[PDB]
């Protein structure tokens, strides 16, 4: 089997991407944030505290003939940005892009933090990291990918995110029309439950490539590129008037600037992030200070190849017995 779904920016900055997901019978379509940095499929629901819902579409398990309470199971998650949700668990039929899983754990939110409530465009998350991170207790549950894997034509999914445009998530096949050149595969460590890999180095603009190992995660649910402070300083040093602002919470630059590209290594291959991808616009409405898309990881504990980086590539998440990542230009 295979599946193929379009993923769409939630706003003009590509702050996140939503993908329609069918849950239940008859189908209830919710727009979920596909997140390769977490492992819970959770949704706004008929159980979510009413004051914490503001425009989301909700899953109502009582309207699904295939929903079953997973008796005694609870979940609770906290994300890198300080956001959180928790609740109880149903099993139900879940379909993405024509690929169906029966008996998928659907984590129904009873509580969500303010950041979720304030985003009407995101009805929940679909985690695509390793199932060892799933938070369901007392019986840990599998991701949609892990449940689909044995049925897929190939045990893979691919992320092809757009710059200010829709893109695609495919399951079970590699669309050879979706990228240019060849795919370079690189080793993955699953020790922390992430798609963790080692970049071979970087370049700023037309500058020389610096060969250096940068260990980080491929995380579709993180907007920006978070790298070591040395790398980030070297990038922003090439932008007149850029500075790190403690008041704003990262590097800002004059909105009059033209940003250089950023290149990262994948083995002997190179992925180029155009400068425009690194512009996240005014820090507040009407400001002439703009927020940068490359930020320091120093206060995180891990480097994160988030959407800024991933949207510059066709990315293969190879879930074979020994997982690997693949990157191609596009
Ligand atoms: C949308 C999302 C994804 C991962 C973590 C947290 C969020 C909420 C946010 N807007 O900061
Ligand atoms: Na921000």
């Amino acid at each position: 089997s295979t599946g193929s779904a379009t993923t769409t920016p939630i706003d003009s900055l590509d702050d996140a991407y939503i993908t329609p997901v069918q849950i239940g019978t008859p189908a209830q379509t919710l727009n979920l944030d596909f997140d390769t940095g977490s492992s819970d499929l959770w949704v706004f629901s008929s159980e979510t505290t009413a004051s914490e819902v503001d425009g989301q579409t909700i899953y109502t398990p009582s309207k699904s003939t295939t929903a079953k309470l997973l008796s005694g199971a609870t979940w609770s998650i906290s994300y890198g940005d300080g956001s959180s949700s928790s609740g109880d668990v149903y099993t139900d039929t879940v379909s993405v892009g024509g690929l169906t899983v029966t008996g998928q754990a659907v984590e129904s939110a009873k509580k969500v933090s303010s950041s979720f409530t304030e985003d009407s465009t995101i009805d929940g998350l679909l985690g695509l990291a390793f199932s060892t991170l799933n938070t369901v207790s007392p019986t840990q549950q599998k991701t949609f990918f892990d449940n689909a894997k044995a049925s897929l034509d190939s045990p893979v999914f691919t992320a092809d995110l757009g710059y200010h445009a829709p893109g695609t998530y495919n399951f079970g096949f590699i669309d050879t029309t979706a990228y240019t050149g060849s795919i370079t595969y690189t080793a993955v460590s699953t020790k922390q439950g992430f798609w963790e890999w080692t970049s071979t180095g970087y370049a700023v603009g037309s500058g020389t490539f610096k060969s250096t190992s940068i260990d980080g995660i491929a995380d579709t649910g993180t907007t920006l590129l978070y790298l070591p402070a040395t790398v980030v300083s070297a990038y922003w040093a090439q932008v007149s008037g850029a500075k790190s602002s403690s008041s704003v919470g990262g590097y800002v630059f004059p909105c009059s600037a033209t940003l250089p590209s950023f290149t990262f290594g994948v083995g002997s291959a190179r992925i180029v992030i155009p400068g425009d991808y690194i512009d996240f616009g005014p820090i507040s409405t009407g400001s002439s200070s703009c927020f940068g898309g490359i930020q320091s990881s120093a206060g995180i504990g891990i480097n994160i190849f988030g959407d800024v980086a991933l949207k510059a590539a066709f990315v293969v998440f190879n879930g074979a017995t020994t997982p690997t990542l693949g990157f191609a230009s596009k």
